[PDB]
DNA sequence: TAACAATAGCAAA
DNA sequence: TTGCTATTGT
């Protein structure tokens, strides 16, 4: 019960913040920002109206349009009319946005494996072990 | 491995739970999170708009619409900047600071119930350990 | 005929 | 930035 528990909690939101940032910019070699990338995943599994995207991550409706612009002039993505009401547009995932999807996958899998590099297979597992229990505290209280 | 990804996965959930969580106890001093966050930084100096969006990571549109609530609450205050008078800078008020002070008070009995099942040595050993993460992160950020 | 979606072109001030 | 407004499609 020491100073030492906030500083704790304070230091997993600075990762989660730095992290953040680098993934973002390490993105740019795929020429995505963080949203674009998230519009990407969120369209992976199927298509997704504009709205349920600018709810899904909390972001502005302009932001998610400028995101699909830069997507579909980059052949990423696609509006199409809805099936079941043509009126309504679904922004679609191409073959190459899946594709460029997965190497955004790629980038992130590498950074959070750097980012660990100073510990050892054990340090991590230990890691894993202590804040795993954070978690399930905090997720008990928040609910 | 998937466990050095799973560390950062489990460090992304828990961020997330315990924002929502600082979000509803903070509401008690009429703060969001990210107000709080303003008032921590601006609480050791005076800071830019775009310094602030730029480390929370979050839209500039976000940083002026928490700065127009702290400031409503005479929390902070624009002042121009002594180096260039045309760049404003956020300044917290002794208030602010009476206010932010009573943030961390909630937001340490949080951590201290969460981390609840950690004896203060493995609460050191964590913490040394995802220091380094932090520090690995910064050094690459470069 | 009316109503509901989206979009481009005009406003706000 | 928001918020109309006329127009094309369902």
């Amino acid at each position: 019960s020491n100073e030492n528990r906030i500083q704790i909690m304070s230091t997993i939101a600075k990762i989660y913040r730095a992290m953040s940032r680098e993934l973002n910019r390490r993105l740019g070699e795929l020429n995505l920002s963080y949203l674009d990338f998230l519009v990407l995943r969120a369209t992976s599994d199927g298509p997704k109206t504009m709205a349920y995207l600018a709810n899904r991550y909390f972001v502005t409706q302009s932001a998610i349009t400028a995101s699909v612009d830069k997507l579909e002039e980059m052949g990423l993505v696609v509006r199409v009319r809805d099936r079941e009401d043509r009126r309504k547009i679904l922004i679609e995932i191409t073959e190459k946005g899946l594709e460029t999807f997965n190497k955004g996958i790629e980038i992130y899998k590498k950074l959070a494996n750097e980012v660990t590099g100073d510990l050892s297979e054990d340090e991590v597992i230990l890691v894993l072990d202590k804040i795993s229990k954070i978690l399930k505290r905090i997720e008990e209280i928040s609910q």
